């Protein structure tokens, strides 16, 4: 038994982790075959961040002016392209360690492990959740960028998530592996803000479904609820209105657990309600939203 | 910026994950050089483990009575010994991806990553930390026996700690990686009880540290005190008693923040005595003591 905070298994990533260096700049990229990933801001400077016309300063750029090195292997560029938000470096030789995978563009509320990087070496490996606003609650220190998210499903790694920005709000926004930034959000040092983070409704009860696997039982009440007037409390705590989808996807839970999910609903209710009067549910003091439905029977079994 | 329950690249020690079957049960082992290592209850069956003696037990066992399986590349096995709770399995390869390594007895109150296991697969990666009573707070279902806890020194690996028992109050227990268990735990399935978990007070203040580098600073008050009188409010709410090595170790901290620590004590004392009404420090709801002043330094600089 146990109920943790997990991640995926970051070795098979760490195989992919290289440093890439223009002019003066250094970040990490991701050597998937003869391919390096890496954000386009790394043909910036520092006053460049200010507002960068990025295809100008990507014609002075040439295959020399990229330095990819896997430890003490420098790879050879003999191609470059600017793929929206990230940079597509050929390179002669392929990684030896490339694994199994695909680029994903995961949806908002689901959860991804992330292999936090400098200078190419890994540094910590910790498990992390798109919010609906798109942005993540990570730890990325000076020249993180670059660092991805992923996702393992036996054999496939699943990136989703490339390390681009942290916002003057002290959260991190980024990009999918194809260059698209998950929000509205600019490669660029300017004011950007991200819209009011709400709780991923779904994944809190989740979470609630764990506890009650594990011993903590306290919260359950004798209560129950409607999916409609649930949801008007949930809008009142900015919680994610919950759909018949999400309903759905409890179903392993709420099967295993013999609770419906309106009745799990009727608790989550009146902890939102009540607060926890100084209670912990699985070691939290708070409700934790940053585990999907599937991470909770992934752990469970 | 940002903070983050982070774990070690799992990488080095994936290579080392073999899967250990002795009769009819089945865990994980740990395969450096030609040597494996896995918990000795492996010789076990269920009825055993009510009280097993485990010598008697071993004089039944034989060379090949151990199958020691590497994915798709079987191990063969030319000698077994027993090494206090774990077994010494000696095969004639040795394993290619060992790293570089020690075997460390860890103290009390210190942190380590683990890589919870099933069949000798790796299937996710979480930070822990051994308790003040010998326990930790893990994730461990059936099959998890042989995962490993470890720190990653740059190129070092130090092993510390290896999974044995789940007691019945829903902890864990097991031993460091030459078999001697971690309080007073035996692997045999009786009642066992730890002692009252107390908390990592020198870890409680690192964490508060990191708070204030992050921008969380509202518990930060205007008091000070001594460190006697810390500890008499210390020892009601269930704290370590602060030393003057603890002060040392958070030197760093002070001086870069700052803030005495005695100071710090300060504001950590009002907190045990007004708790948080309803704020929260770097995301969490309650006082996370499970970051040793060395994680603090790792993830801020
Ligand atoms: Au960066
Ligand atoms: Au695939
Ligand atoms: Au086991
Ligand atoms: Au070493």
């Amino acid at each position: 038994s146990g109920f943790r905070k997990m991640a995926f298994p970051s070795g098979k990533v760490e195989g992919c982790m290289v440093q890439v260096t223009c002019g003066t700049t250094t970040l990490n990229g991701l050597w998937l075959d003869d391919v390096v990933y890496c954000p386009r801001h790394v043909i910036c400077t520092s006053e460049d961040m200010l507002n960068p016309n990025y295809e100008d300063l990507l014609i002075r750029k040439s295959n020399h002016n990229f330095l990819v090195q896997a430890g003490n292997v420098q790879l050879r560029v003999i191609g470059h392209s600017m793929q929206n938000c990230v940079l597509k470096l050929k390179v002669d030789t392929a990684n030896p360690k490339t694994p199994k995978y695909k680029f994903v563009r995961i949806q908002p509320g689901q959860t991804f492990s992330v292999l936090a990087c400098y200078n190419g070496s890994p540094s910590g490996v910790y498990q992390c959740a798109m919010r609906p606003n798109f942005t993540i609650k990570g730890s990325f220190l000076n020249g993180s960028c670059g660092s991805v998210g992923f996702n393992i499903d036996y054999d496939c790694v699943s990136f989703c998530y490339m390390h681009h920005m942290e916002l003057p709000t002290g959260v991190h926004a980024g990009t999918d592996l194809e260059g698209n930034f998950y929000g509205p959000f600019v490669d660029r040092q300017t004011a950007q803000a991200a819209g009011t983070d709400t709780t991923i409704t779904v994944n809190v009860l989740a979470w609630l479904y764990a506890a009650v696997i594990n011993g903590d039982r306290w919260f359950l009440n004798r209560f129950t609820t409607t999916l409609n007037d649930f949801n008007l409390v949930a809008m009142k705590y900015n919680y994610e209105p919950l759909t018949q989808d999400h309903v759905d996807i409890l179903g392993p839970l709420s099967a295993q657990t013999g609770i419906a999910v309106l009745d799990m609903c009727a608790s989550l209710k009146e902890l939102l309600q009540n607060g926890m009067n100084g209670r912990t549910i699985l070691g939290s003091a708070l409700l934790e939203d940053e585990f999907t439905p599937f991470d909770v029977v992934r752990q469970c079994s």
